[PDB]
């Protein structure tokens, strides 16, 4: 089941404005990976320029102390992903980067090496929608098509990142998928929120809090370290 | 050709603030149908309660002198379409509109009513994102999967309605498009802007600003009577 072999780490915003990238996650990162992991596997194609974004994040893992490998040097993605250690998912637009994990063939691999293998799992804002059942929940704009919006499915609910309080407002485009048959819950992580999986437990970290949209329900609202285990069953 | 045959309202946004449904745009309604028009089709599928946005659109209409046939009312849409003497699309969510429209047979049925048959077609912000190539410029959540992103195609390049001058800007997500290979321009209707096409001739009229987007080069301005004739070859 997910129990042993679930861990995620899904944060909303990549870069706290003013702050450094990933500065504001890095504490849960290091608990996350801990030593035992040595290289960081990166998936890029949520942004266009992949050479400078790969440059970019390698600077700040090797910096925390792994290594980065970025699964757009590499010959054989999928047997990059089949190698990996830890899976990063960055944010860029969250379309570009679902059509691109179809496209490479990473949709399987990255879920057999994460919830079979029990490979750690970090995404940001597009990696987090991508971690997610589907991406109908997403924020950007869809410059080009998936062939589903079905992503890695590696928690069963959706994410709104970057979650704003009040051109509909974010609450009533929620609103609306919820006027959709048989949706499912859409957390709204607000730019300062993270959420942990660890098997069958998440928990709400960070420092601002996040709202739960169920269909049909008013939403219910959440403090950091709230626990959402109840999302997972 | 489209000379004699296409004719199109295209409006960024049905409602001022403070104003009435459609009361911005209603003079270029009246000029654009004129009294050759008797009933016009309207198709309400952007919103989830059709019968309630039927209700209102047909107050509208029936004020400025025309009645209000919704195709959700209609045993048959395509048929309905077939005898449309004009096609308002209004405004709503365009992932639910477009994936609508596919499911009940209308782009076909709705490209050869405009476009080889004559008949005036109005777009209010959804409708007038369907009303283009695709909607690959929408700034709409996909709360549904239609089966592609392109539209009726009734002109060839894009729109992004509600444009909005400077969580990415709204110039930074239309250069991540035009990131993409062999993207057509994207016209950013402001909220005051709507687009008359007839025939060859595209103009802006209203009292709002449209920026022009192309890929690979700064976006040029353009201010309200400006002659848009080129973007349609
Ligand atoms: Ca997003
Ligand atoms: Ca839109
Ligand atoms: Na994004
Ligand atoms: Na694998
Ligand atoms: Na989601
Ligand atoms: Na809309
Ligand atoms: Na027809
Ligand atoms: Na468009």
């Amino acid at each position: 089941m997910m129990t042993m072999r679930r861990h995620l780490l899904l944060v909303s915003n990549s870069t706290l404005h003013g702050g450094g990238y990933l500065e504001h996650c890095q504490e849960h990162i290091l608990k996350f990976l801990g030593a035992q992991v040595k290289r960081v596997l990166f998936i890029p194609y949520a942004l266009h320029d992949r050479d400078a974004y790969a440059k970019t994040a390698r600077q700040k893992f090797e910096a925390l102390g792994y290594g980065l490998d970025s699964v757009h040097e590499s010959p054989d993605p999928v047997d990059a992903v089949k190698k990996a250690e830890a899976i990063f998912i960055g944010g860029g637009n969250t379309f570009r980067l679902l059509k691109a994990l179809y496209d490479n063939d990473l949709i399987a691999a990255i879920r057999k090496r994460v919830l079979e293998d029990g490979v750690p799992y970090i995404g940001s804002s597009a990696g987090t929608n991508v971690a997610t059942i589907s991406i109908n929940t997403t924020n950007d704009m869809p410059i080009v098509y998936p062939p589903s919006l079905k992503a890695l499915e590696l928690v069963p609910f959706n994410i709104n990142p970057h979650y704003l309080d009040p051109g509909e407002t974010r609450e009533q485009r929620i609103t609306q998928y919820h006027e959709e048959h048989d949706t499912p819950p859409v957390l709204g992580l607000r730019e300062g929120c993270f959420l942990l999986v660890e098997g069958d437990k998440a928990t709400l970290l960070g420092i601002t809090r996040a709202r739960l949209f169920l269909r049909g329900k008013n939403p219910t609202e959440h403090e950091p370290g709230h626990d959402f285990s109840f999302l997972l069953g």
